[PDB]
């Protein structure tokens, strides 16, 4: 039986252009969210998000291939450089065909599709980019990836709006576990920081529109809440099998031990008061695991700062931990960071891992005043110290109902 | 170990609206392509493609969730109720929990998303309609699916490009045969005839231009090709675990039997000459199903009619069947119905699980002048009677140079 690890790491998000200063942040309740000026927010509701400040790919990738891609996959790009470098990896022609891919978004290049919309618009097709399609398209990222690396194994890319992170890791794990790989770099990217991003969820009632204090509006399971707070950047892991990793002296950060996964058959764009697909979904990964509830010391929340999607997915983790559920630590990172949509669940996998390394949780800050009647610890304002952890789960949800669950164990 | 076998089938295509109309088409050779006229083609290089005719979901949508979708996903939707309908399958309390859906796009809901940017172009965000993201982005043919039959189970939706359609029907039957399901609807969407759908794959200048004879503009391996031919449609299948099928006596069309995946790591649009990275895909599937490349009696072809990739595939036949690579029938139903894209690799797989049925192989039609130095039984023309045919393959391959291959066995 194949067991997976994670051997290197790689982020940008709106609190740091790297693994650990973003998780410094975290750790210190720094916001990561500011009003955007790259384009007029007159005629929006919401003026704000968490961007990637001063992003830089520079040294990354050449110029002639920037302009070829949306911003969302110079994102994943540059994370997903950050992780195999992290993970000391050789490609070489003997392993090539054992390495491969698994990174997706939930929305893609919104902002070339913006822009070639635009020139269609003003002047016909002739003024559409030869790199429309592959600029814009969801497995980008991936498709780059392998032909910078010479990866040549197994590659896919998973789309299932804000669980795309955590499917798109779940399933490289499970590409490797089954034997189709030793290797694979996961996770996702998102860049909707863009007209039609702000405007479309903007259009769902779905975002906050608290426009004179944009650090305070994401306030997860906060009574004075009102919608989520967009977020850019990308999460990426190195997956690996374990035998594979130790031979070369790989440096292990955790092991990924279960997933599941579930559908709310509910609404679209809204989940059941129950959160019974919520429940499935970590009750199917703790199977995986084969764990109890009871052992998970600390649970990354999908917890976008939404009315009913918080309570939800707090009747969700009452009814899977039932006795315990007071007693475990529940936090939503989106607080300060934003939600990053497809890759939420990518970087919410890295802070999963890093509260094992550290025994250090970071806080849901902003819940000033909690819903009334749930005695759940949401770990609000300051960060916690831990002891003897050794089991995190990572929870995304997405449009579309579709649920996902990772379990890391520490060692 | 358990065993994925196909319980049920759903289809719309440029050749029929239904899995039967469209076989019949196709052993009769008949094209789906025709001009386009429900956008001004005047200034575009590209004025035909493969349209669904008629397309009717009147009794299947209500208007008031039409209304929420794109083209694409209505498509879906209608070929995905026709196979939970084929497959007899009753949803109960008892196993909603164990029935999903893995079902993709390459593209997604351009119609709408051409529509709300117009929107928002002239009258601001204002204009933006509060559906945007939910009837656009990939993943909502699950989602809706799921909702319309209770299913609870897991969802995830791939978009690989044109790889989408192989890698979710591979994917489900992964999760049936792990344990994660027991029954999965499974295939892919598309509808990307629009405006940024032709001009954007014109712009690269990889579609046939061929507007004076649309039926003899998509000729694979012929000397006169000049690029792809966009089809619209979907295709879906009921993947379900051997005994579960059994127990409830169900019809059962195929087993799925081999799925392989690779990378080519070369270009971004284009495949190497070798056909490596096909090769690979259709190794890995072959080890799979542990069976050995003489036992395939054909090959529906990814085989788009483009001058570059139609070789490579050749090449990369011709690698794997070595000797028996004469001996292979192999051939692309793109000729007929033209290049479905993110449901390419979902209506092929219907192709050839028929084949096994009727013992019978689509032609490759407008197949008038083969490229010179090479021996590979394309199927020209017309279709052909097998005899002891117990193995099918389908290849579909992706921008991003993602491969996939499928292998089905008779009964
Ligand atoms: C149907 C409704 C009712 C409505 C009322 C209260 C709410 O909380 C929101 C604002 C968001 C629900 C939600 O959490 N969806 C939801 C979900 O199910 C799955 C994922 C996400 C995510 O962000 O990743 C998400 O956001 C909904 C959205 C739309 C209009 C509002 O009046
Ligand atoms: C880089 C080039 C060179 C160029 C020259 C000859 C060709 O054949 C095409 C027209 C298409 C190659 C191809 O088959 N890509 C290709 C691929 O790798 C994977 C999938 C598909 C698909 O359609 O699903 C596909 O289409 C390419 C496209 C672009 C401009 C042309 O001059």
């Amino acid at each position: 039986k194949r067991r997976v690890v994670v051997t290197g790491l790689g982020m940008l998000s709106p609190v740091g252009n790297t693994v650990e200063s973003t998780w410094k942040a975290l750790l210190a309740g720094q916001s990561g969210i500011s009003l955007i000026d790259h384009f007029d927010t007159s005629a929006y509701a919401t003026k704000f998000a968490g961007l990637v400040k001063d992003f830089n790919c520079e040294d990354i990738i050449s110029r002639k291939e920037q302009r070829k891609m949306d911003a969302f996959i110079q994102y994943g790009i540059v994370a997903g450089v950050q992780a195999m470098q992290d993970s000391g990896l050789e490609i070489t022609e003997e392993n090539a065909t054992r390495i491969g891919a698994a990174i997706g978004s939930g929305i893609g290049g919104l902002g070339l599709i913006e822009e070639n919309h635009t020139s269609l618009m003003n002047g016909g097709p002739r003024k559409i980019s030869p790199f429309f399609v592959p600029s814009t398209i969801v497995n980008m990222v991936a498709g780059h990836l392998t032909i910078m690396y010479g990866l040549r194994g197994p590659s896919i890319s998973i789309a299932t709006a804000a669980t795309s992170g955590v499917h798109n890791i779940g399933h490289a794990a499970r590409i490797i576990a089954y034997g189709d790989a030793d290797v694979m770099v996961a996770g996702g990217a998102e860049k909707a920081s863009t007209p039609l991003g702000v405007g479309g969820f903007g259009a769902a009632r779905a975002l906050s529109t608290r426009n004179d204090n944009p650090q305070a509006a994401s306030r997860p399971w906060d009574k004075e809440r009102d919608g989520f707070v967009l977020g850019d950047g990308a999460g990426m892991l190195v997956l690996e099998e374990y035998e594979h990793a130790k031979k070369r002296g790989a440096k292990i950060y955790a092991e990924l031990v279960g997933f599941g996964m579930s559908s709310d058959a509910y609404h679209m764009t809204s989940p059941p008061e129950n959160g019974a697909g919520a429940a499935l979904a970590m009750a199917n990964a703790l199977r995986d695991a084969g764990i109890e509830a009871s052992q998970i010391g600390y649970v990354n929340a999908h917890g976008t700062s939404t009315p009913a999607g918080d309570k939800a997915e707090a009747q969700a983790v009452k009814t899977i931990f039932g006795e315990a559920a007071s007693r475990v630590l529940v936090s939503s990172t989106k607080s300060m960071t934003g939600h990053l949509l497809g890759a939420a669940g990518a970087v919410e996998s890295i802070y999963s891992i890093l509260a094992l390394r550290d025994q250090a949780v970071p806080p849901t800050i902003n819940l000033d005043n909690p819903d009334e009647g749930c005695d759940l610890d949401f770990v609000p304002h300051e960060a916690r110290q831990v002891s003897g952890m050794e089991y995190t789960l990572c929870n995304s949800f997405g449009f579309g109902g579709t649920n996902g669950s990772l379990i890391f164990k520490k060692i």
